[PDB]
């Protein structure tokens, strides 16, 4: 997250980190069983960190469970990331608290100008790298169509959305990617990508949840 701040532990009790060995995407806790998290950050071997605040220390609060099974969304394209979200079925139930909870899935789409909160353990530099230890927080608002299609001309589906500042300077980036983007209490979106991080005119693109609720219901029903 570049711009912005410490969330402070535990304020954001939905966020979950997927973690290989190390910390590589964000994921959020719809269930006490299940975890949304975007397409590109599949990979076999992940366990699912829940209460997290500084992933490379254990403090208390943490729920260490293993992925049985991820399900990548079917039409999921790698080349233009359209569909890129992935649900994980979780080995055990997480213990609910008011550390880990889960969040809601919209009823209905947010408005341009609507502010979410963006979170996660990705870099907070736009040029290098520097990985923080706990999580981080960065209020943005979600974009009209008109900006987000000007700045990634061709590149963005319906499945899409702009949320960020034009100036440059705040933005999700890279170890960010799966993480939520909760507006007015509900998961609106999931961090997919962007081109840089906090570079002007590049808003950060995200994958607008409220087209899969059906998908995610279903699936979830039958597995
Ligand atoms: C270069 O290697 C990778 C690998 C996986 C990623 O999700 C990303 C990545 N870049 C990202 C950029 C942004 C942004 N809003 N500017 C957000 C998530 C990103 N995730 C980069
Ligand atoms: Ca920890």
């Amino acid at each position: 997250i570049v711009g912005g701040y410490t969330c402070g532990a535990n304020t954001v009790p939905y966020q979950v980190s997927l973690n290989s060995g190390y910390h590589f995407c964000g994921g959020s806790l719809i269930n006490s069983q299940w975890v949304v998290s975007a397409a590109h950050c599949y990979k076999s071997g992940i366990q699912v960190r829940l209460g997290e605040d500084n992933i490379n220390v254990v403090e208390g609060n943490e729920q260490f469970i293993s992925a049985s099974k991820s399900i990548v969304h079917p039409s999921y394209n790698s080349n233009t990331l359209n569909n890129d979200i992935m649900l994980i079925k979780l080995k055990s139930a997480a213990s609910l608290n008011s550390r880990v909870a889960s969040i809601s899935l919209p009823t209905s789409c947010a408005s341009a100008g609507t502010q979410c909160l963006i979170s996660g353990w990705g870099n907070t530099k736009s040029s290098g790298t520097s990985y923080p230890d706990v999580l981080k927080c960065l209020k943005a608002p979600i974009l009209s169509d008109s900006s987000c299609k000007s700045a990634y001309p061709g590149q963005i589906t319906s499945n899409m959305f702009c949320a960020g500042y034009l100036e440059g300077g705040k933005d999700s980036c890279q170890g960010d990617s799966g993480g939520p983007v909760v507006c007015s209490g509900k998961l609106q979106g999931i961090v997919s990508w962007g081109s840089g991080c906090a570079q002007k005119n590049k808003p950060g693109v995200y994958t607008k949840v409220c087209n899969y609720v059906s998908w995610i219901k279903q699936t979830i029903a039958s597995n």
